[PDB]
């Protein structure tokens, strides 16, 4: 019964009816993916779904890998990452109130997958959603003195600012901590602009909370300034969330967001209280990585 | 009944015999503070003290400072500072293991108290004891021309790397605590070499520790070589501890250690092993600053 409408024009989004993961037909599962792909956003509507289905319904859409800090993941299913700050029996799941910053998810790993699914379990009714910018047309509408200065560049991306303390670190010197977090997941270093696999769109690949250098071909630094350009123009410093290139996505319980997480930045809108919020995530690898020179 | 014996000669330390902080008389305390000055460290023995006593005893030497991180706060004496991994009643009390690293104590604030006081309390029997180095007799056997380089010379000593991750840093993106960090607790900066209030010795204040730039008078920072080879010249980079200038002090039940905070760096020896060790810790501002340049 699956149905997709998408949202007229250049419009960002599409909304999908009757979508059952476990019937969906091969035509279902492509014409759900080509959807992403090119409205960036399909809203699943009327989900009802265990952890487990919400995995099997990941798996209909390519590889599923668990996030790589265990302490983000669901204590049933370790592919799922848990945002949340509801303790289940007096214990902390997941991580309270990730993504609260400008980013692609896994924009900081040598293999970032390509789709990003949310499923929200419990939503505060005031001021929570999830802002977007869409990469590939914030490049496009850079002037063209800023896409000829980073033609040809590379960009560095690290989790160094985000990574979040875990319960075992506590009592170590802190700088034991930012070298083991060097150590193990060093700045990754991508063309500062690639070709979208599926859709040939030019994507202009950085993030404010990952991204933190910018390079000539020879990996010689480019002043730090270039990046701060970069993020005023495309939106990621507009405070008030105002900029043209920001959509705010809201959800009701039963939707479950899927999203191109090649093309997209996003951050987490929260309450500025201690309103209960919980989301679920999978992430997927699908047919390709992230651009062809992976 | 207070008798100090120090040790002949050049030799560091001395022992007290016979010495109540109760009855003490002021010539007792101020016969003790000048063999702190001159013998760099007072070994009180057959002390049996309750952490309120122990408290007692540091005010008959000075104005005792609580550590400005309450964790490591003993629960009824805040003036003490507590290194264990003794949990009390399954909870953690104080922080496990501190100061396993070169350093002076409070080097990194802007006003350093003269006098540090432990008072072991739960104590390994194999390879626990704690190393010192006198950076006065440090600097005099200094090379002619590093004592030249580092004439006029300023170094800057910061908490950034060994300020330990506290429980409520859990979850919080760690670039947030690096940024608190700083602005609670800003590098300070002090002249490299000054001159002890109490002896008129010239004292090389650094540590591997704390000490993370060195800089000509205007403050402009100078080849961070210049403090490796300070580092590397006093014995502080000598991972065997066998260098000449390193003191390595054990001590049993009812030792009381006091030693002088200006001219001491010293550095925990620990055992290779999960074995309990427990100390407490006063540390007081005797009748002078730290130089008196403060
Ligand atoms: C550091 C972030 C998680 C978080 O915001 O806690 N990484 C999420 C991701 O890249 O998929
Ligand atoms: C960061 C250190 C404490 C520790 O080793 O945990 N400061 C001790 C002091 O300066 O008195
Ligand atoms: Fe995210
Ligand atoms: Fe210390």
């Amino acid at each position: 019964r699956m149905q997709i409408d998408e949202q007229p024009g250049n419009a960002i989004g599409a909304a999908v009816e009757g979508f059952d993961h476990a019937t969906a037909s091969d035509a279902d599962i492509d014409a759900l993916k080509s959807t992403i792909y090119t409205k960036k956003i399909a809203v699943l509507k009327g989900q009802d779904l265990s952890p487990q289905q919400f995995l099997a319904l990941g798996k209909r859409l390519g590889r599923p890998e668990a996030y790589y800090e265990p302490m983000y993941q669901h204590p049933e299913v370790t592919e799922i990452f848990v945002s949340s700050n509801v303790p289940e029996n007096g214990k902390q799941i997941g991580v309270p109130k990730t993504g609260k910053f400008w980013h692609a998810d896994y924009q900081f790993m040598p293999d970032p997958f390509g789709i990003t699914l949310i499923y929200p379990q419990v939503i505060p009714e005031k001021n929570r959603g999830t802002y977007f910018i869409d990469m590939g047309r914030a490049y496009d509408r850079l002037p063209e003195d800023l896409k000829k200065e980073i033609s040809g560049t590379y960009c560095r991306h690290s989790v160094r600012k985000y990574f979040k303390i875990r319960p075992h670190d506590v009592y170590r010197p802190i700088s034991e901590i930012i070298e083991e977090v060097e150590r193990k997941t060093p700045a990754v270093v991508q063309p500062t602009t690639f070709t979208h696999p599926m859709t040939g769109e030019t994507v202009l690949y950085i993030s404010e909370g990952f991204t933190v250098g910018i390079e000539d071909q020879d990996g010689k630094p480019l002043d730090e300034e270039l990046l701060k350009r970069l993020f005023d123009a495309t939106g990621q410093l507009d405070e008030s969330f105002e900029h043209d290139n920001i959509h705010l996505q809201s959800f009701e319980q039963g939707d479950l967001l899927v999203w191109d997480n090649r093309s997209l930045i996003h951050r987490a809108r929260h309450t500025t209280t201690p309103e209960p919020t919980v989301s679920y995530r999978v992430t997927v690898h699908d047919e390709r990585k992230l651009h062809d020179g992976i």
